[PDB]
């Protein structure tokens, strides 16, 4: 439960599968995400 | 050389840690623990 794997959709329609932390604040993460 | 990072740990809380720049990260990561 500590993290959970999402697909995130990129420029144009590339999408990527991530495993993200689930517990941090979403605004931490966009960054290094892009 | 060396090199400062923000370093996340449990329930996502953040932490600013300084490491070495050419230490490979195995002999790091059990002190940084």
């Amino acid at each position: 439960p500590q993290a959970v794997v999402v697909g995130v959709m990129a420029g144009e329609g590339v999408q990527i599968g991530v495993l993200l932390d689930a517990n941090a604040p979403v605004s931490v993460m966009t960054d290094p995400l892009l």
